[PDB]
């Protein structure tokens, strides 16, 4: 129309864009800040950063943009682009990315009275600190740190508004707990400028039905077979072979782990640990296997007990597991051939006892080592933080 | 020629590309949205984003861009690049990377009586949402949300066109099942402007080629082995080396599974409980392996069988399966060796009904495993909607 | 010097980069469009992209840019950057990358007479449809779509020069075949401009001599030691044992292959259907062997053969593989220990019958799975079409 | 205000962004570079780069941005955005990125007397040469090279200050030490024009909790039970079963580290060697065993001991171990069975001894092997200088 | 200064961008390119692209860009950023990169006497042929084609400078030979223009100490373990567990190689026929152990050897090994228990020399396996030119 073209004329006459719109050179400008979260786009823990589709809201008052309502009756509202009116440089801190500002500037309202509020969408790739601590159970704290690069505290008075959180489209990953903000200013070393900036702190929890069915229940599922090699029978040549398979499939998991473990040096995480421990319990299992393996086949005839294993395995442990444990050139050769057999009866009931005494052992470690791995899983499990309230919630 | 050069001078003359070209400034500018899907270039579940390429056509009437064809008589349509006249500020809400527009403007249609469309193409990233629930056999609903970003109600009256598919170029991994659309508008926090927005909604059905046979069946034949220890005679020292070689053979298709899973706490997957099912199967399937062993090496005259046994394992399941089941001193030296032998044949009768007992169990185990296989690989796909569908159209 | 400097100036009088250069606005503008393939960069099943390096050639006629060499003597042609000469509007329609024109607009030729040629050169990554059926002996046809974008039939006239393969610079992966083109016109659903333009079709032959051999060629291989089972003695308790490694050795091959292999449903691949053979060959290996094993270890006394036994595999298929196959208590005493070895010998005759007929089976089923494998092998690769020039070529 | 806007007017006023600010055409402009660390992005071993957000201070004196405070009473500061007013050109000489900037021009701040700073932020990617040796335990030294490209040494007086940490926010796996630096000038090859530099290197140390429990304590714990093979008795037919499948579990290990390892023919990593004597020790136990094998199963009555393993084996390693090691015809017919006993006894004494040097064996190498994998692995240990104060750091 | 203030104000009066500086407009203007190498980023294989950091530097005489010392006294050199003074389009012609220029375009000097010249740094993308045959001992010689892109012969007359390589930081995977250079004029299809280039070609040696180690050294003590199969008794049950344990742990390491190999059918590369050699050898192995162990459990009493194994594994292949290889019916049933006993050590004799040719072919076989490894695996290595090099390099 013929009123909006002739407002436009006025409206960049004479104006400059380096310039702050103040009426007065020596009051602050104020300017309002707020966020609006619209989804979590990826946490990633190896490089530590945090990309987030947001939008920003950075609104102040203009003095040059005005005019009366009555000499332009259509036209109520204009928009500039950029690099023609004066806009704050509120930008992250942060901004662990290629290009720093990531805001994808758009059209800036402008009020029938100054009032000039400017609404940019990015996606924002800031530089968090995950504490990977308890990494299953863990809640993470990111901030995200705004404030003006070139205008201190006397040129440009940043405010805070409350973020907002209307339409969040939850990642289904990480639960949000809240949002909340600080506005502050500090002394930095340049200069005697007090700046400030609006802090945005993001507080998310995440969610364990994936990690605890496709992580932790398998652990526990594959370290028991690992504990049945003590119910295996020692004749079938098979104790070592099964010991040393799950052995062998059980290291696979960390490389798996370690592919999502960040490699810090901070705490060790709690999964780490877990990991461990079935590392120790399966690997033990091995070594006794060896100790109750050669309790088989001792090859008698060639040293007895020294009678403590008399006593333990047999009088004490036993009793715990229920065990209960020319005729005469004629007879001098028959004489020979039943003795011979009376000696084989005797060295078979001396390997007897030998056998019996591995499935004592055998017996006697599947009650140690099931108790061990009990009390190895839940004593873990159990010393995370809020380890409680995941459970019931992703789970219950 | 004279006549486009001399058109071109009156087109731009006191134009400002910053103005609606709206002739009464009091009403809306009506602006025709529409889509054309050329292709879907990739749908990615780990980051839950989803690539197509397609076409929009943006069609507004323009007020200051009129001219009559009888002065000019050669030239009917003149183009105007970007940056030169004015064009409406629709976008992507979604817009998941890294620059927001992905519209490549191009040059701009003009009519000889003012009606101005704009056709750009473009790659979009938008923001979806992928459900896996029922993996293999899902439908996916994925949402394009365009509208003004600047213009409001009474400002740029947005409206809808039938989305256009002339042309598609079939995925092959993806069926689209259709794309319809919707136009309304709603209220936002900043501002009393009612925002219309067009969302078009893609609706894809995957296809379950790829994915049946290279998984789906590969899991029913490996488990199949695993079904085959009960068939193994206990003499050949072999039933644990192909009881754990099998397990160990088999998580390595979750590793797989994982790297294509998306870490979403929403929901089970159905590929998840039928990987579940296939290591408990095969899980249980050492377990019962190892108690059957011990009934084959069971030490003879170490204890007889509780009577319960005898006449469960013996008479009750064995009936199912059809099972059947100086000269003085000389005698005595004699005698003894006689005697020894009587009595070895009676610890191998004992031994010998011992070994049967395992048969029998080895065999009742592998019709109760069986069963088990048939109803739970039968039973989880069942479960799933459409499955009949996709298997007559993908498969059949 | 003053004459380049002269000219320079009356040439961008009054001109505008806006209009098309035709004297006569009634008459299309004669666009020549061709093509020169300099390599090409990588084509990728997984993302159905093809990239190139390609230079791009359009030509067209000037009105404006004229000039008398009488006048200046020593200048010859000129040179205009982008965005201060007309230039047409030609990109591809395909385009499968974030940014749409990949051009690299470049320093833009002009004649002395008027004739403007442009050869700008750019990377090109068109969207391919990589029909993958006999995967490692394929033939691909992927089409580059070039055509003015704002122009139509009436405006821009787009001829066709045929495409120039003058230095190619072999990939080494893939063989050219020959790059035809074609120009046409076709209705499009916005408008009725008939749009013309130029497509260029690129026909590549993959070679195959790295996959043939470091994937053909050990599966061959491999399944060959699968049939050494029936060759083993079942005396030695290993059949299982290589029975099983061979099909867990083998399983991996798949994971390179599915790395490989684009999850699309057009139809089985070649290489898909070759690996699902060697599974059953392989696997049945594994359940003959079952069946094998418990003929060895019968137990005797427990069962004779069913007389059909006796007749198939001792008399039938035997021939066909040439197999041919005071005093008075002591003598009562005595007589007890050579009944009982005679007893043994014949529980020995009985058992060594049983293990014959396990030697039978395995042999009989050594020439079964023989020939199996050598027509599944080479039946499934005779079925690919053009698979004999391949081997003609890449091999010998 | 009417200042600010006044202001700018004159400052703009026939002013050159091509000219250095210097009031006299004879003497270097000074110009003081700082540096302040943010934190340290990523350290990339393979690509040899490293990738760190830094803030950058460039601070110079200008002539033509004066004027008088009691002219301009409000206005103290005024900012001039890129392209507007003179500015070094300062960048970083590695610049191992695609684009070779990295810096986000920002807006410069100008005193009231003519003092400009500029503080540019920037991620920066360097190309440091990251000397793998001793890799656990390992310092890096990397530089930053900054100077000007087109100004020499009377044009640009470039001095320095001193690097700034005060907010450093600590990566976790590397530890900063100091960041110092240097200026110097040097003569180049195009020009007698002395370039002075400023030289910033960084200095940091590699943790090692993360690299020591995840890769180095699990090698030592598998190494162990390689070592458990002399332990199994020779009897169960499980003694390779359990030494290959280690040395089949343990080649993984490089798997990870060669993926992390740069293929740099520097020198031979720590890491490298210590896994390459693992291979050595566990490939050297295999060899050991199928001595000890052997001589389990000699097949007696064959060959005896050249008399010196009746002596070495059984005398003198003995000691150190501690082993401690009608009628007629009637009696013709009983004197051949009593006499084939007792031959038989004389071959199971011959082939009793021949055990139980197999046994003496596998204890003496395995008091060998021990010795050897406690030195070895603690002799490499040892060697890496600064060893002491990682473990007394990180551990403990 | 006003001088530099002054002297910039007539240089840009009436001054072209789009002319050559050339006086008169008949000559060629005479270039000056040249080239400094920095250092090799990174050679890849699998995309045949070569990632250089370099430095160009193009000089010419200006003929507008002159001013007399004397006027302006204090200033002697001018810059002129990029789009202000007319430059060289020299470009690289292969640019196997997304933008292709990658020249980060910087300040310009100029002459006191109109000397311009122009060093831009920038990071190059070229797209090298890497002829992969003897990979590990493998020179490759990869191409930079540089010049003009719209000035013909008589337009741009580009000269040649030798390569500059003071300062290279060598990268420690590629040494590096040299960079010579070339000059040349070669006539193209579009024109009757004679463009001349420079082409800089890069010569580089890869080094092998990486390689070697972790790849080569590695296979030699792997295939070493297989060779251990003939040592081992065959009365342990374990010779094929360690046939086919070393060949399913030797299958992996193509699978390394093969990530690194580029698929290119050129030729067979030397590691590719090394793999082989090896899976032959390892494969043949398990072959040869199959037909060991059947003379091994050979059943006997069905079957005589057919008189030519007595005579070639026993008499001629021995030598060559050292091998040296009422009373009446109490009498007639004692008759049967000797005869028994004697016909059993009949049978055992005739299964003892069964079991010794199993040993002769054991012992047989070491020997032609050995020396069939050390021949193919040093004449594989010994047929690589310039082997002897690298090894006098890299190891010594
Ligand atoms: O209402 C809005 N944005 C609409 C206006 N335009 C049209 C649709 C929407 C996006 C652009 C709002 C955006 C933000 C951002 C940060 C903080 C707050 Cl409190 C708000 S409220
Ligand atoms: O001759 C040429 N290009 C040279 C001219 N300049 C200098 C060297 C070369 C590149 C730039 C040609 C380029 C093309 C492109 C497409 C189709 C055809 Cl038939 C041709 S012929
Ligand atoms: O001297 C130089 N470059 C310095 C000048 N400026 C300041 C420091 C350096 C980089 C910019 C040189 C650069 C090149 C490039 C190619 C060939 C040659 Cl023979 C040379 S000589």
């Amino acid at each position: 129309g013929e009123f909006q073209r002739k407002l436009y004329k006025e409206l960049v006459k004479n104006y400059n864009p380096l310039e702050r719109p103040v009426a007065n050179d020596s009051q602050p400008l104020t300017v309002y800040f707020s966020l609006s979260l619209l989804q979590i786009m990826d946490v990633d823990e190896k490089n530590q950063v945090l990309t987030t589709n947001i939008w920003l809201q950075m609104s102040w008052t203009d003095h040059y943009l005005q005019w009366n309502v009555s000499e332009y009756p259509g036209v109520k509202t204009v928009r500039f682009p950029d690099g023609q009116i004066w806009k704050p440089d509120i930008l992250l801190y942060n901004s662990a990315d290629e290009r720093f500002d990531a805001t994808f500037h758009t059209n800036v309202l402008v009020n029938s009275s100054g009032h000039c509020q400017y609404l940019p969408p990015g996606i924002f790739k800031s530089s968090c600190y995950i504490d990977v601590r308890w990494f299953p159970f863990d809640v993470q704290h990111c901030k995200l740190k705004f404030g003006s690069w070139s205008y201190g505290g006397w040129s440009l008075d940043l405010q805070m508004q409350e973020a907002d959180i209307s339409g969040y489209i939850p990642n289904g990953e990480w639960d949000l707990v809240g949002i909340p903000g600080k506005r502050s200013e500090r002394f930095y070393e340049c200069c005697k400028e007090p700046y400030p900036d609006v802090t945005f702190t993001v507080t998310m929890r995440r969610r364990t039905l994936y990690y605890g069915l496709n992580l932790l229940i398998p652990c526990v599922l594959i370290s028991a077979l690992a504990l049945l090699v003590f119910l295996l029978p020692a004749d079938s040549g098979e104790k070592i072979s099964l010991g040393i398979t799950v052995l062998l499939s059980l290291t696979v998991f960390m490389l798996l782990v370690a592919e999502i473990m960040p490699a810090t040096s901070d705490s060790v995480p709690l999964i780490a640990q877990y990991f461990a421990s079935t590392m120790i319990i399966v690997g033990l299992s091995v070594v006794v296997t060896v100790i109750v393996l050669q309790y088989h086949h001792h090859d008698p005839d060639g040293g007895k007990m020294p009678k403590w294993t008399r006593v333990i395995l047999l009088n004490w442990c036993a009793w715990f597991l229920r065990m209960k444990r020319d005729l005469a050139k004629i007879l001098e050769e028959v004489r020979y051939i039943a003795n011979r057999f009376r000696c084989q009866d005797e060295s078979e009931a001396v390997c007897s006892e030998w056998k019996f005494a591995a499935c004592v052992v055998d017996r006697l470690c599947l009650m140690a080592f099931s108790v061990f791995t009990i009390i190895c899983t839940i004593g873990i499990l159990m010393s995370a933080p809020n380890f409680v309230e995941a459970v019931s919630k992703d789970f219950a």
